[PDB]
């Protein structure tokens, strides 16, 4: 698995049980793996190992997590940033991934937010 961790703020990307999403810098948590996987030829979806959820970008911004594999929203773009940074970007909505100094998890359209700068590194 990897790990999807906010550059800025140092906080991994997490998927709880009960489908909400939030940052965490407990390291030690099962639930901030992820795998990555194809979504057709040019995109990505991001899964929970442990629960088998995927990350999703509401319209309204707000992050979850679903197993609803039919929802357009849980299709990602990763863009290298530089040096080794990425943002996650919701195709659907356009969207860039957020983790917030207060462990929040949202959508940005804001391309210059620094809290939307990720490392993904193996575990
Ligand atoms: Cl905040």
């Amino acid at each position: 698995p990897v790990l999807l961790k906010s550059t800025e703020t140092g906080q991994y990307l997490r998927i709880n049980p009960d489908g909400t999403v939030d940052g965490t810098r407990d390291r030690s948590d099962p639930h901030i793996q992820f795998q990555i996987s194809p979504e057709g030829n040019g995109e990505v979806l991001l899964k929970s190992t442990e629960t088998g959820q995927y990350l999703r970008i509401n319209p309204d911004g707000t992050v979850d997590g679903t197993r609803d594999r039919s929802d357009p929203h849980i299709q990602f773009q990763i863009s290298p940033e530089g040096n080794g940074e990425v943002l996650l970007k919701s195709t659907e909505t356009g969207q860039y991934l957020r983790i917030n100094p207060d462990g929040t998890v949202d959508g940005t359209r804001d391309r210059s937010d620094p809290h939307i700068q990720f490392q993904i590194s193996p575990e």
